[PDB]
Formats: structure tokens, sequence, C-alpha cells
């Protein structure tokens, strides 16, 4: 039985925008849960954020998490943007709402309930779990069933 919760995530999209999906693997308690869904029109970035969102939202108690992903967008977000976004009130220098603020706020809310350790893997040097996430994400994008409500050409 593992003493730290392990989450692996990946997101994929066939266009900008186009149909896309995510894959997330969560090793929680003694189970290995797999989440995957496809959306009719979204972006690669929204899908990569959605993967991390659905895995975290599955946790019902405060946990010690290790999250592994090759997503550059989540890493830039987590490492360079989020901190300053919360102080500026989720605005850009020109005072508009940041891009995908809907997902970043949603992720921020989930991150706030846990102790997280981030593992930034390289795309061609991930674990077997990261590869499986890629496969799930690509599969979902091929048969999308949900609407990405939050998507905007806009803001």
């Amino acid at each position: 039985m593992l003493k730290q919760v392990e989450i692996f995530t990946d997101g994929s999209c066939l266009g900008n925008p186009g149909p896309g999906g995510y894959g997330a693997i969560l090793r929680y308690r003694g189970r290995e849960k797999t989440f995957s869904a496809g959306y009719t029109r979204t972006t690669n970035n929204r899908m990569e954020l959605m993967a991390a969102i659905v895995a975290l939202e599955a946790l019902k108690e405060h946990c010690e998490v290790i999250l592994s992903t090759d997503s550059q967008y989540v890493r830039q977000g987590i490492t360079q943007w989020i901190h300053n976004w919360k102080k500026r009130g989720w605005k850009t220098a020109d005072k508009k709402p940041v891009k995908n603020v809907d997902l970043w706020q949603r992720l921020d809310a989930a991150l706030g309930q846990h102790q997280i350790k981030w593992e930034w893997v390289k795309g061609h040097a991930g674990h077997p779990e990261n590869e499986r996430c890629d496969e799930l994400a690509r599969a979902a994008a091929m048969n999308p069933t949900l609407e990405d409500t939050g998507y905007q050409v806009e803001v």
C-alpha cells in the first residue's frame, strides 16, 4: 500500500479548437482509478488542466500527492503564473481576466486542499503511467461526448 497518492495526467486535442480529451491515473488507497473523457471542441491546454482537475477532485480528504505530467502549460502555470495571478486578482497586465481562468481557479481550489509535490517529466521519458495517459487522452479525443462549457475564442 502506497503512503503517497500518485497522479499522472495527459491531455490531447486535434485542433485549435478541436475535439480533445484527457487521461488521468490516480493511485488512491489501494485502488488505481482511471479517468478519461472527450470534449467536442476545446484546446490542448484546457485538456491538460482538466486531467489534473478531475484527479484531484476525486480526493475526499487532505492527502500528500505526487503529480507527474509532461504538460508545459501546467508547469508554467504552477511555476511562473498562478502566484502572481492570485495577487493581481486573476488579471492580465491590461486588466482582462486571464486565459482559462475558469480552469485555473478550479485547479487552485483543488490544490489548496493538499500537500503537492510536482514531477515535471519529459515527454519521451515518462513512466509507463504517463504513456497510458497519452493513449487514453488520444482515444477520448476520437470519440468526444462532453461539452467544454468554459471554452472561449474570446477573453
